[PDB]
DNA sequence: GCGGACTGCTTACC
C-alpha cells in the first residue's frame, strides 16, 4: 500500500513523524527539515517560482527550521514580504506526501478511555489531581478490546474484584446490563495499590500508543488529570512518558485549570466534535444525557452520590465505567465524527486534531494546490477586525398562510464564488457602483462587457481559474454525492414507514439492501409482505444510513461555507473585505432579484397583477403563498390531500424552476459572469389536510414561522411533518415540556383549527402542576457568573439565570458534597413563590442533573407553577396564536346569555 | 407604579 502519515510535530530544528509504511507497519522518525521559503526577486532572476499574483521570487533553503524562523523576523525587521508556508509541519506534510493520500483506517490505532477518581470534597481538579485514579477503561481499535484497570484498595475504601459474570446479568437479575457483544472483548486487571496501576498503565500505553485519542472530555479531565496524578507520584519524567517523543507542553489558563498538550497525539475529544459537528444545541452535555439522546438507553440507574458509588456499589461502579467509554463508541458507529475527521485530515494534510480549524484546514489546502503548480503563498498579514454587511432577510407580514411553497439556492455563498470567481488572485479592478436596488430592478448600467462582476463594484477575470472557486467546487462535488445518499435514505426510510400500516403477521428476515440508493421496483414489493419486526429493523438502518450521509455532507457543507467566513477572518492568509462583501452583497442581489421575477411571472400566469407571492425570504430563500394556485385549479377537483400535493410538485417543476432558471441566467448575464450556477430548486410543500380546519402555517416575523409540510426535497411523508423554525418549540432554553407542549398546540393549529387548539389548552393547563420539575425547568448557559457576584449576590443588571445561581449558592452554603455550578456551563432554572425560603425569585442548579437532596424537597415546595405558566407557554402561545388571528382560549360572546 | 427605550445576554436562522 501506498505510505500515509499518522502524527507530526515540530521539535526545534527536528520534525517528529508517526506513520504507516509501505507493508502496513507503523514506524517514527526524526527529520531535520529543511524548510524553504521566498522572497521577490528582480524580474531577471525568473526560476519556476511566482506569487499567485504573477511576481517572480527567489527560493531560500535553510539549514535548519530555527534559521527559517529568525530570518522571518529580519525581513519584518526591514519591511519586506517573507512568502511561504510559515507552519512547517505542513510543508513537510506537502513534501512527503506528494499524492493524494488513500489511508487504511484499521491501521491507525484509535484510543477510547475514560477515568474514574472518588473525591469525597467536591470536585477533582485536574491541576491538582490530589485524589487516587481508581479506575480506567482504555478502549484500542486495533485490539478491539476494553482494557480495563480496577484499583482494589484506596483510601476511599477497600472493594472486592468486579465480576464479569454479575456485570453481564440483567439489572433485574441485580446485575449491570453491560451489553453482551462487548463481554468477550473485556480485559480486567485488579491492583493493589494505585502506583503498580498507573505503572501498568504507562507500560500498556507504551506498548498501544494511541495515534487518536478520544473519549468524553477527556481534554479538560482525562488527560490533564492522568499526566497531574503520574506527575506528582512518580515525577514529570515519567508523566512524559504519555508522549510518544516524550515532549509534553502544559498550557495554564488559571482564570487552575490546565491544558495539556502531547506531542505525538492527535487528541479529538468526542464533546468538542459533538459540538462542532452535531448540529444540535444540548440543554445538558452529561454522557448521560447524550447517550440517551443519540442511542435511546436509559439512565444509568444507581443509589446515592457519585462520591459514594465506589464504596457502597464497586461492581456497579467499574462496570458503568467500561460502559461509559462503549457509550463514545456506539454514537461514533451513529454519528462517524472520527471518519469525518480522518477524512478531511488527509484530504487536506494536516495534523488531525486541525480539523476543528476551518482556517488552519483551507489554509493547507490552498497551500498544497499552489504548491503543484509551483506557486508561491503569501506572508500573513496583521489586520484590524471590521464589521461588514450579510445577508438579506424579508420582514414578513405577521399571518397564516394556508398553502405554501418554498424555494432554496443550491450551497448559495460557495456558488457565488464560483459563479463570479472570487479569488484573491482573480481581482481584476474595480468599478462604480449604483444603489443595491438598481441592479436588483434592472435599472443600473451592466458593470463590465470584459470582467465578471459583483454588486459591490469588484470585478473577477472570467478566464483564469481561482484556486478559491478551484478548491471549493472538489469539497462540493463531494457533499453532493453525499447528500444524495442521505436523500435517498431517508426516501427509503418513509417506504417502510408506510408498509408499518399493514405488517404481515409473519416470520421473516431484514432484507439485504444498500440504503443510500432508492428501492428497485422489486424491493418495495417483498417490503409489503414483510413483518413488523424486519420493517422496523429495516426502519432503523435506513435512518443509520440517512444519518451516516448527513454527517458526510452537512459538514462538508460547513467547511465550505467556513471558506467564504475565512475571506472575512482576519486570521485567514486570505482575508479580503473586498472578496467577502462581493459574496454578500451579490447574494443580497440576487435573493432580491428572484422574488421581483417570481413575482412578475406568478402575478401573469395567475392572471392577477401587483400581487405580492412571495411572502418571505432569508438569504437564499423564498417562500411563495400558493394559495391562488390552488384556487385557479379549485379545491373541490382534488381527490385528496396527497393529489393537491403531487399538483404543486409537478406546478413547482414543470413551470415555476424553469421560470426561475430563465431570471437567474440573465443575472448572470448582466453581472457577465463566469458560469451560471444559481440553482433554486423546490424545497418545501406545505398545506392543511384536505377538507379539515387546519391553517397549515403562519409567521410572527423574521426567522419565526411554522409550517404542515407534505414533502421536503422530493422526501414524500407518510405523515405530515411540522417544519418549525426559530419558535420556543426549538429552542433548549424552553422547557421539555413546555416544548412538547408548545408543539403539539402548533401541531393542532396548522392541521386541526381553533377548536382543536382551545380543547388542548385547557387541558395542558389543568394538569401541568403534575409534570416532573426537571420537565418544566428553563434552561441557560451560565457565563460571567463572578461578573455579577457581590457578596453572594445579585450586582448590578444581574441577568435573571445568574441570580437562580447565586441563590443555589447561598442555599448549598456550607457543604462540600454539594455539586458545584460550573462557569459555562449549563443550568435549570425554576422560578420561586414569593414567600420561600430561598429570599429570592428563582434557583439555578447544574443542567442534566438532579437538583441535590439538600434542598430538593424545598424547591418542590416553593416552584412557582403560575409564573411557569404565564412565561415559558402561555406568552409564546400568544405570540403564535395572535399571528394566526386565532384565540387559545375561547372569547366571550353575546350567546353567553344562553 | 409602570411603559418604553435601550442594554446585556442568550440562542435561534442563515
Ligand atoms: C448554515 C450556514 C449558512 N451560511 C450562509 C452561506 C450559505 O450558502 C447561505 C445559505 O445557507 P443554506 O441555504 O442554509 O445552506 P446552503 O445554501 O449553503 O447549501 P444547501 O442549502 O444546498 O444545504 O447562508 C453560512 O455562512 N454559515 C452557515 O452555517
Ligand atoms: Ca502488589
Ligand atoms: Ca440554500
Ligand atoms: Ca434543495
Ligand atoms: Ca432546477
Ligand atoms: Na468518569
Ligand atoms: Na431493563
Ligand atoms: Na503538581
Ligand atoms: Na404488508
Ligand atoms: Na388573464
Ligand atoms: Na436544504
Amino acid at each position: 500500500m501506498k505510505e500515509f502519515y499518522l502524527t507530526v510535530e515540530q521539535i526545534g530544528d527536528s520534525i517528529f513523524e508517526r506513520y504507516i509504511d509501505s507493508n502496513g507497519r507503523e514506524r517514527t522518525r526524526e527529520v531535520e527539515y529543511k524548510p524553504s521559503l521566498f522572497a521577490h526577486c528582480p524580474e531577471s532572476q525568473a526560476t519556476k517560482y511566482f506569487d499567485i499574483y504573477g511576481k517572480p521570487c527567489t527560493r531560500k533553503l535553510f539549514a535548519n527550521m530555527r534559521d527559517a524562523s529568525q530570518w522571518i523576523k529580519r525581513m519584518e525587521d526591514i519591511g519586506l514580504e517573507a512568502l511561504g508556508m510559515d507552519d512547517f509541519k505542513l510543508a513537510y506534510l506537502s513534501d512527503t506526501y506528494n499524492y493524494e493520500i488513500k489511508y487504511d483506517h484499521t491501521k491507525i490505532r484509535v484510543a477510547n478511555f475514560d477515568i474514574e477518581v472518588t473525591s469525597p470534597d467536591g470536585f477533582p481538579e485536574p491541576s491538582q489531581a490530589k485524589h487516587p485514579i481508581d479506575a480506567i477503561t482504555h478502549y484500542d481499535s486495533i485490539d478491539d478490546r476494553f482494557y480495563v484497570f480496577d484499583l482494589l484498595n484506596s483510601p476511599y475504601g477497600n472493594v472486592e474484584e468486579w465480576s464479569i459474570e454479575i456485570a453481564a446479568k440483567l439489572q433485574e437479575q441485580g446485575g449491570d446490563e453491560v451489553p453482551s457483544e462487548i463481554i468477550d472483548k473485556i480485559i480486567y486487571m485488579p491492583f493493589d495499590n494505585e502506583k503498580e496501576l498507573l505503572m501498568e498503565y504507562l507500560n500498556f500505553w507504551q506498548q498501544k500508543t494511541p495515534v487518536i485519542l478520544t473519549g468524553w472530555n477527556v481534554e479538560s479531565f482525562a488527560i490533564p488529570y492522568v499526566y497531574n496524578r503520574i506527575k506528582n507520584i512518580f515525577g514529570e519524567s515519567t508523566a512524559k512518558r504519555l508522549s510518544p517523543h516524550r515532549k509534553t507542553r502544559v498550557k495554564v489558563i488559571e482564570n487552575s485549570r490546565e491544558i495539556i498538550t502531547l506531542f505525538g497525539i492527535s487528541v479529538l475529544d468526542y464533546i468538542d466534535l459533538y459540538k462542532k459537528f452535531s448540529f444540535t444545541n444540548q440543554p445538558s452535555y452529561s454522557l448521560d444525557y447524550i447517550s440517551e439522546f443519540e442511542l435511546n438507553v436509559g439512565k444509568l440507574k444507581y443509589d446515592g452520590p457519585i462520591s459514594k458509588l465506589r464504596e457502597s456499589n464497586h461492581q456497579r461502579y467499574i462496570s458503568y465505567n467500561i460502559i461509559a467509554v462503549y457509550r463514545v463508541l456506539q454514537i461514533d458507529a451513529k454519528r462517524q465524527f472520527i471518519n469525518l475527521s480522518l477524512d478531511m485530515g488527509y484530504y487536506a494534510k494536516i495534523q488531525i486534531q486541525s480539523v476543528f480549524s476551518p482556517i488552519k484546514t483551507w489554509d493547507a489546502i490552498i497551500f498544497n494546490s499552489l504548491k503543484e503548480q509551483n506557486k508561491v503563498i503569501p506572508q500573513g498579514r496583521s489586520h484590524p477586525v471590521q464589521p461588514y454587511p450579510g445577508a438579506f432577510v424579508k420582514e414578513p407580514i405577521p399571518n397564516r398562510y394556508k398553502y405554501v411553497m418554498s424555494f432554496d439556492l443550491t450551497s448559495f455563498y460557495p456558488s457565488i464564488i464560483r459563479q463570479v470567481n472570487i479569488s484573491p488572485e482573480t481581482i481584476a479592478g474595480t468599478f462604480k457602483v449604483a444603489p443595491l436596488h438598481d441592479y436588483i430592478n434592472a435599472v443600473a448600467e451592466r458593470p463590465s462587457d470584459v470582467y465578471s462582476c459583483s454588486p459591490n463594484g469588484m470585478m473577477y477575470y472570467k478566464d483564469r481559474d481561482g484556486v478559491v472557486p478551484t478548491e471549493i467546487t472538489k469539497v462540493f462535488n463531494q457533499r453532493k454525492e453525499h447528500k444524495g445518499y442521505m436523500l435517498a435514505a431517508q426516501r427509503n426510510g418513509e417506504i417502510i414507514k408506510e408498509a408499518l400500516h399493514n405488517p404481515n403477521l409473519s416470520v421473516d428476515e431484514p432484507l439485504d439492501v444498500d440504503y443510500r440508493f432508492d428501492f428497485s421496483d422489486e424491493i418495495k414489493e417483498k417490503i409489503k409482505k414483510l413483518s413488523a419486526k424486519s420493517l422496523n429493523e429495516m426502519l432503523f438502518r435506513a435512518q443509520r444510513t440517512e444519518v451516516a450521509g448527513m454527517t458526510a455532507q452537512i459538514n462538508r457543507k460547513l467547511l465550505i461555507n467556513s471558506l467564504y467566513g475565512a475571506l472575512g477572518n482576519v486570521w485567514f492568509r486570505y482575508y479580503d473585505l473586498r472578496n467577502a462583501t462581493a459574496i454578500t452583497t451579490f447574494g443580497q442581489m440576487a435573493l432580491q432579484w428572484i422574488e421581483r421575477k417570481v413575482n412578475e411571472y406568478l402575478n401573469e400566469v395567475c392572471g392577477t397583477e401587483g400581487e405580492a407571492f412571495v411572502l418571505y425570504g432569508d438569504t437564499d430563500s423564498i417562500y411563495v403563498s400558493a394559495d391562488k394556485i390552488i384556487d385557479k385549479v379549485g379545491e373541490s377537483k382534488f381527490r385528496d390531500t396527497n393529489h393537491w400535493v403531487d399538483f404543486l410538485d409537478k406546478f413547482a417543476r414543470e413551470r415555476m424552476e424553469p421560470a426561475i432558471d430563465r431570471g437567474f441566467r440573465e443575472m448572470c448575464e448582466y453581472m457577465n459572469n463566469k458560469q451560471h450556477l444559481m440553482f433554486m430548486d423546490r424545497e418545501a410543500i406545505a398545506g392543511p389536510p384536505l377538507g379539515s380546519k387546519g391553517i397549515g402555517g403562519f409567521w410572527t416575523g423574521k426567522k419565526r414561522y411554522a409550517l404542515n409540510v407534505w414533502d421536503m426535497e422530493g422526501t414524500r411523508y407518510a405523515e405530515p411533518k411540522l417544519k418549525i423554525m426559530g419558535l420556543e418549540t426549538q429552542k433548549s432554553s424552553t422547557p421539555k415540556a413546555v416544548q412538547k407542549a408548545l408543539k403539539e398546540c402548533i401541531r393542532r393549529m396548522l392541521q386541526e383549527g381553533e377548536e382543536s387548539l382551545q380543547e388542548y389548552f385547557k387541558e395542558f393547563e389543568k394538569e401541568f402542576r403534575q409534570l416532573n420539575y426537571i420537565s418544566i425547568a428553563s434552561v441557560s448557559s451560565a457565563n460571567n457568573i463572578a461578573k455579577y457576584d457581590v457578596g453572594g449576590f445579585p450586582g448590578p443588571k444581574c441577568p435573571f439565570h445568574i441570580r437562580g445561581i447565586l441563590t443555589y449558592n447561598r442555599a448549598i452554603k456550607g457543604n462540600i458534597d454539594a455539586p458545584q455550578v460550573v462557569e459555562g456551563e449549563k443550568v435549570y432554572v425554576l422560578p420561586l413563590r414569593e414567600g420561600n425560603p430561598f429570599g429570592d425569585k428563582c434557583i439555578a442548579w447544574p443542567s442534566g442533573t438532579e437538583i441535590t437532596d439538600l434542598i430538593k424537597d424545598d424547591v418542590l415546595h416553593w416552584m412557582d407553577y403560575t409564573v411557569l405558566l404565564e412565561k415559558t407557554f402561555i406568552k409564546p402561545l400568544e405570540g403564535f396564536t395572535s399571528a394566526a388571528k386565532l384565540d387559545y382560549e375561547k372569547k366571550a360572546s353575546l350567546f353567553d346569555m344562553f
